[PDB]
């Protein structure tokens, strides 16, 4: 059985035990949201830090809504290496996603980017890894 970590579900600031080292955003929160507000030109992303330990593959569940093509990438901060995960459409309501991720390398660092770079908003909610495939994710929300 897969082993299920709860990064955050509703956010009024970052999730414990995170930093955030993205760059060319703003973050506010309104309704348990994470609301990233990125900056036209930046290409900017918010990168989560997982300020002790590592993922490993697995997989990433979460609720988004975004104006714009969001990238979903991990990194692994040691080898300084990004690896994209999948590349996701807009939508004006909430959905929610199971995305397997493929990356050989631990990752300690998941990142939301606004691909077009011209400032189309995330909110994001409700995001957990399992060590699992996506396909045999058990939904804990």
């Amino acid at each position: 059985r897969a082993t299920y970590t709860v990064i955050f579900k509703n956010a009024s600031g970052l999730p414990n035990g995170y930093d955030n080292w993205g760059w060319g955003c703003t973050l506010s929160y309104y309704g348990g949201a994470m609301i990233i507000n990125p900056q036209e030109g930046k290409y900017g992303a918010v990168s989560l830090k997982r300020n002790s330990g590592s993922f490993r593959g697995g997989s990433l569940r979460f609720d988004m809504k975004n104006e714009g093509k969001v990238k979903i990438l991990v990194e692994n901060s040691e080898a300084d290496e990004k690896f994209e995960v999948e590349t996701i459409s807009p939508s004006d309501e909430y959905v929610t996603y199971i995305l397997d991720v493929d990356f050989d390398l631990p990752f300690d660092r998941i990142d939301f980017q606004d691909a077009p770079g011209n400032g189309d908003r995330i909110w994001i909610k409700n995001l957990v890894h399992s060590t699992g495939s996506a396909d045999d994710f058990v939904d804990p929300i």
